[PDB]
């Protein structure tokens, strides 16, 4: 990552092997959970093209997500490339080549191209905007490790409304449902596919009551 | 979070990933019982409400405890607004825009906002106000880890007083008993949750003896 | 904790949790075994008191022994405000408030206060007198966690004398036998605790042997 | 490895125990698989030929493997020798040797040398090029199991597509499949090497469906 | 312990937990076994009188073996006092007070006091006298946790002479046999004690083989 | 260990206990098996003599080992004396005595004296040569847990070619064979101690083919 020097200067470190093996180990238990992604993000601030590749690339297992990211990355770098015409003419000291999607994503640049973007000025993030590129694809691929189908979410006959509740919403943060949306399943679905005696007592309280009365009135 | 540099100004850091981790640790281990605040706390000094968030966004599960979690901090950015009208009028170089509750909950406000603020001159320290709102928050879920029926904690016919104590206590700071509740729960229900020749013993030792007096007429 | 900058001023940092979990980890194997003081005051260098309670925040279960903690605590602060009246008048800039025994223990002061004091010239150490009223409670909860019969620790028919050793000197800690009372416990009762064959060599040996001596007698 | 001291000069750094230690880790539980190739250059940013041996010499086992290796980086070095005839002469004070394969390599070189060659204006780049050469040994000793065995990954009667498809992908890369080729692999050998159910569904969906498209129409 | 600074000035710094707590570890695993020695010094470098008495309090256990350890320490404090009488008059300012065995053991001086003696010019090195005296009763205790017994250590009838080799060395150690006394052992005991075959071979090899050559002899 | 500080003066820094730790690792799992010795080597970069006899002291166990390795470096510094003759006469200021056997190992010499010889100009590298010396100890000793036998190296009658292989370099290594050497075995030895049916395919193959086509010929 790029980070900040005594002097003042944005300069290159080396991403830390300890982060890496952090990265490893989130997608070791939790696969691609809905949590992958606000870690993957918080685990590569700074980072440059190179470092977010590297971090992909520890990555075992997972080959058809790993392929389903790739097509994301690379839908999004034509996509820049649609967006962003290159403008002819000469170099000049000190001024870089316009990047192109293969190098914001790191095929075809190299890590001090990468450091003269993220620190000229004003610079050009190409690991932010290939940061988001990846998010988006982690977006995608989440929901094959958490497939929607929230009608689906039934409590038990027996099922304790609480863990009712982490599979109602556990289920939402793989769809990726905005906090608006919660809010309306809360009010409706959530109340809709509980057990006989706890929708009669959650329609009971009326609409509008909040989360933690309706599990005090099913506990 | 906010630190101390050299030259004396508050600056920027990045959450650490091994407090992240730390956190992480915690909730994955003691879910969320009556511990996980006072570490919250402890774990985010001079956080931003982008760390807070970074935070609370590491944790995997609890798809309920999240919810209500969010719906407190939403009540709570709600009332922020109504004890604080806008002030209108165009914003001076070196001030800036009086935060909503929005802001504060890091939703609407960037990092660089959020810095300025904590870090102006009065600060204005969302980063405190919101990690209080996130207290409360915890403080209620963890009354979903936890039950109030101090009323049911009795002690065993061969429990050892010492167990009986541990179990009392335990249940107290579930449902966040003040030092003074404590004091008169100790006096009175303690007592009378007790077995019947500790109770005899303890109605003995006439009222106001301290608890390592009365753990000593019952061992 | 309150430590020395490069400016040679003593500023605050956060405590450690590295130093928390390394304290959470003593208690969870060790209880409150007599080695649970001088590591928690190792642990605990240059604390503030708001950093003392957090310690004491992390620890789980022990609900009797932590409210046995709290009298002492409370005991203490009760004497420190009937040795040091408060002295009536308004407060200079640059000086603060006499803090009261609330104000040491961290329920009453705000962190702010709290290094002034540490902090100012001359210091008011209200870390270090909250931490001697911490250790003074810590000794009188190892005492339910140890023994105090030292009348009770016969060495067994076929034991070997060097574990009946380890567990002599073992309770004399617990119940805090300064030197002085180690040594004349060590001509007496030790010798007198031991099984038939070693007592009669300890006899033997004459009083005034040291303990490797008595350890080699009875191998 | 070479790095940035605070004048502003790259000078020479010990390889840390750290590193050496999770390259140890790497090889022990991935043995000599794709990944380990991206970490392996992670793990080594900037370092000399005496910190890239130091690497290789921790590996334990693999003495097959490490005897492949070597051969690769011989064959390299005997490669430069011929494209880089030796220049006679006296060398200046302040310049040094024309560098051979086997210096790169490090059998030849002493420490001091490799720094002035990374560290020279303009430099010779020893640690990468030999990093370079180790590389392209680790993709041949990665293939020590590879194909074209594509024709043998098959779907299994009751295996989700979604596991076929890692088993797929998985194969490519050790293989070092292009990116150009895993897309027309994908096309074509993914959906005939399907079950019946799912190749009828892909053979359904028309040529050119991306990734998350398939896995959707076969979930 | 006591280390230089960027100024120059050795200063103060707390001991590490991180080293208390693996002197715990070798404590807790090797209890008192030669090795815990080396360990123990490689672990206090540059201690005060503080720093060591920290760590020995973190011991559990081992009572009789800390209290052996006390009574050699205070041997050495008393004798550091009979050899150093004290000299009257006013001491000046910028100097201290000459140190007493109790102050280089750390009961009767504070830390402030430790680090003028061990700081001052020329110093006087309370921390190093203190170690000495510890390692001293170190050496005592280990005699209890290994004593001695070398003409028990004899080569099983199957037994490969590697093994015996470990064995008579490892006994060697415990009974803190100098380097002058393993070469006559080497020549004499290693060879006497050895199954009949081997003890053949080596008598065979002349007084005055090497190690590496008797092991060859009876591999 | 000797160090680089700011002002490009070479200062001594005591050795970390994070690298004891590590080499205690090393030989806690491996042993002194053939890594141990390239290991020992990275962790001990600029270490002076009192630094490397730390990190041997920590070894626990191999006592036959540990006497094996101190006579190797008793025979080294032996042959030193032997070849550089003392030159008598009186040191001027800033020079220092001529180190004998004893002082390079660090029996004699102080650690003041180490730093002197290291860093004088033209420095005397006594840590580099006690590691020299070392290093031909730890030779020795690796050929205790190994065999020196590669005739006794054959290949299985239904063994896997890639295990052959392993088994192979592992023993090469043990006896330390030069690259040279290696390949000669390998266009030798390894074809000739294969089993009947791979022997006739590498015998097929021509002298001179690469070890991953002789792998693949027989897979």
């Amino acid at each position: 990552p790029i980070v900040q020097n005594l002097q003042g200067q944005m300069v290159h470190q080396a991403i830390s092997p300890r982060t890496l093996n952090a990265w490893v180990k989130v997608v070791e238990e939790k696969a691609f959970s809905p949590e992958v992604i606000p870690m993957f993000s918080a685990l590569s601030e700074g980072a440059t093209p190179q470092d977010l590749n590297t971090m992909l690339n520890t990555v075992g297992g997972h080959q058809a997500a790993m392929q389903m990211l790739k097509e994301t990355i690379n839908e999004e770098a034509a996509e820049w490339d649609r967006l962003h015409p290159v403008h002819a003419g000469p170099i000049a000291p000190g001024q870089m080549r316009e990047p192109r999607g293969s190098d914001i994503a790191g095929t075809t640049s190299t890590l001090q191209e990468q450091i003269g973007w993220m620190t000229h000025n004003p610079p050009i993030p190409v690991g932010e905007i290939y940061k988001r590129w990846i998010i988006l694809g982690l977006n995608k691929i989440v929901r094959m490790y958490s497939p929607t189908s929230i009608l689906d979410i039934r409590q038990g006959p027996k099922e304790p409304f609480r863990d009712y509740v982490d599979r109602f919403y556990k289920t939402l943060r793989a769809e990726q449902a905005s906090q608006e949306v919660k809010n309306a399943a809360t009010e409706t679905l959530l109340v809709q596919n509980a057990n006989p005696d706890c929708k009669t007592i959650l329609k009971a309280l009326g609409p509008g009551a909040t989360l933690e009365e309706m599990m005090t009135a099913c506990q």
